[PDB]
């Protein structure tokens, strides 16, 4: 793993701080935060209004969130320079006490870069909860967002991730998948080939536990009943990873988690609207992002849009 | 099943008219047309635009829809009536022709609610071949569409069409669809257990072809390159059906259709957008629609909004 001093942002901290927002408080001045990473196509508050946010709330945390400009469409590196600076600033704003973590698709893998690159915040997270993350990218063009190439299976991105040990959990790890996963592929062997698995971690494959007739798409994986008892577990549990013990075949529920309102639930159902029409509206390029300097030694011989990637 | 007469339609025939449209071309004056039936919380433009508009005119198809409103949501029944008249209005157009009917979605279950409830249609539809369909609806809403409510299993819409013995294939129909839809469960078994799944219909479970490794989506088994392939073989077909020659595991390509412009390739994935977006501003209930009298006999002892189905 990297070790030593924090790369320097691309971006000025003011240019971070401007990202994140938390439920009726200030980041430097919140009580139990939990920072909220979304997907792709996606703000904070349309990853997560109709479920983790009402949901840690309920569960007595306060939510927070980034949104990383436009809607995780940039660079992945870019978006987890708001990762890092809201766990610095969530630490800091919050007693210098750890907090938790908890992710959907991409939103895991910048989670899991910060903690991978940025060593400072290592100490500052309690724990992860990534739904459907895809630290593999996944195998399932021209015409794509700077992150979408970036979360394509064989990156520059995904190869440095894998490089500097970013797929080993770096703090206590849970992660929440499905073989059936429409958007994040492959995912069917319950085992390290799957792009949600992560060495050590504590890996939720819902057919593992529902069996092999169970079905949940990439936003069920997110905002089920399943989800939520999963959820639940990890940030509950004093291992830092949710238990075995805490959930089981009758919480096999693939719907819209049932603490959430009726229309918190239909609106849950509704999670991947949003983000496929900021993917068609946004940015779109043919090539993949360049790595930061401080990723560049982990993905030599990768072709980025500026070139090949020298040693 | 069901003989005899045609049912009434609901709808006077003007404002069922109103809700179909051909490319370049009015129904009544229309060669080679092809009717294409949307998904729920869609038109037929936003469920087709990006795919079989485009690839069914470059198989020398004029594609023409139905665009029920309000966007597929309401009473799947009501949307029927849009379908069937479409079929007597096209095959009219057409000079008399048989034309061939390709579905996503609801759109499927709409094409053989019809072909099961007004039997003048069945000798005027070529083929079908649907993608995705629901026929058992999906196992995957007090305040749902009329639609949505139709199409959960165990249903009475979904009730009647089986007792009605509408989950045999009517007329020569393939039915591609994914085990790992995740909208449209069952689809696991490859058997007659699935949603999809017509007896004597050419039922192609993308997993069947693919292997048990292969994933595909509710929205890639309408765009996908394999659902060209698949689709392109029951439409181009002497027996009406996908023909197991015609594609293979190099098919296997789960990604928007070749064929398709760069732009095209881009909508195609957004497939399900406008769809979630309408469900949540359309219309609501907090019941299932009570069947037409037609219907009816086949869901005695469901439950619609009326109260328990009762025998006429």
């Amino acid at each position: 793993l990297p070790s030593g001093s924090d790369p320097a942002f691309s971006q000025p901290k003011s240019v971070l701080d401007a990202g994140l927002t938390c439920q009726g408080a200030s980041p430097s001045s919140v009580s139990k935060p939990i920072l909220l990473v979304p997907g792709t196509g996606t703000t904070g508050p349309q990853s997560f209004d109709s479920n983790w946010i009402p949901l840690s709330t309920q569960l007595g945390y306060t939510p927070c969130w980034i949104s990383p400009p436009p809607f995780m469409l940039n660079d992945t590196q870019v978006n987890t320079e708001y990762m890092v600076n809201a766990i610095t600033a969530l630490y800091a704003g919050s007693g210098n006490n750890k907090l938790p973590v908890l992710t959907w698709s991409q939103g895991g893998l910048v989670a899991q870069w910060g903690l991978t690159f940025f060593p400072s915040i290592r100490s500052k997270v309690d724990r992860l909860m990534a739904f459907a993350p895809d630290y593999k990218g996944t195998v399932l063009l021209a015409v794509s967002a700077p992150s979408v190439w970036q979360q394509t299976t064989g990156s520059a991105l995904t190869t440095a991730l894998r490089n500097a040990g970013g797929l080993t959990q770096i703090v206590p790890t849970t992660n929440l998948y499905s073989a059936t996963d429409e958007i994040v592929q492959p995912q069917v062997s319950n085992s390290p080939l799957d792009s949600s698995y992560l060495f050590n971690g504590k890996n939720v494959q819902a057919q593992a536990v529902c069996g092999p007739l169970f079905v949940i798409g990439h936003a069920g994986s997110l905002t089920s009943q399943f989800s939520y008892v999963v959820g639940r577990s990890a940030l509950r549990s004093t291992t830092g990873q949710a238990r075995s013990a805490d959930y089981g075949i009758t919480d096999c529920n693939p719907l819209p988690a049932n603490d959430l309102t009726p229309e918190q639930k239909v609106a849950a159902a509704a999670l991947l609207a949003p983000a496929a029409a900021a993917i068609v509206a946004g940015p779109k390029q043919n090539c993949e992002p360049d790595l930061m300097p401080y990723a560049r030694p982990f993905a030599v011989g990768k072709r980025t849009c500026s070139g090949i990637v020298t040693p």
